């Protein structure tokens, strides 16, 4: 169950995710998964990033879950669970701003 995952923050808003992620102590890739504010059954992967152009900033990625079972950000790259998706993106940056590193502090 994802509700049991420590990186699953459930029902928190995009602004709240940004307040949490915009902590100067967070290295690139700090993250959390939350419910989408707009899409029933969809999730959002909120990730911290940092560069010399934007400084500390946050990106939000939509994660889809098909009735058919798969979870994905891009339909070309799917997973059997949200957990496997997180594990994969903790090792490959692919199209994300940074690979996922550690769970966001409260
Ligand atoms: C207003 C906003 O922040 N929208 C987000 C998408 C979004 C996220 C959460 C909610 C919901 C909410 O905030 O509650 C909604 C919404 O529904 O309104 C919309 C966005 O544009 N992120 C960017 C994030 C930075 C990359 C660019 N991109 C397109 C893209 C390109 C490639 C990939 C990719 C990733 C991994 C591997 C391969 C490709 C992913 C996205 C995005 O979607």
């Amino acid at each position: 169950s994802i509700q049991a995952e420590e990186w699953y923050f459930g029902k928190i808003t995009r602004r709240e995710s940004e307040r949490l992620l915009l902590n100067a102590e967070n290295p690139r890739g700090t993250f959390l998964v939350r419910e989408s504010e707009t899409t029933k059954g969809a999730y959002c992967l909120s990730v911290s990033d940092f560069d010399n152009a934007k400084g500390l900033n946050v990106k939000h990625y939509k994660i889809r879950k098909l009735d058919s079972g798969g979870f994905y950000i891009t339909s070309r790259t799917q997973f059997n669970s949200l957990q496997q998706l997180v594990a994969y993106y903790s090792k490959h940056a692919d199209g994300l701003c940074h690979r996922l590193t550690t769970v966001c502090p409260t």
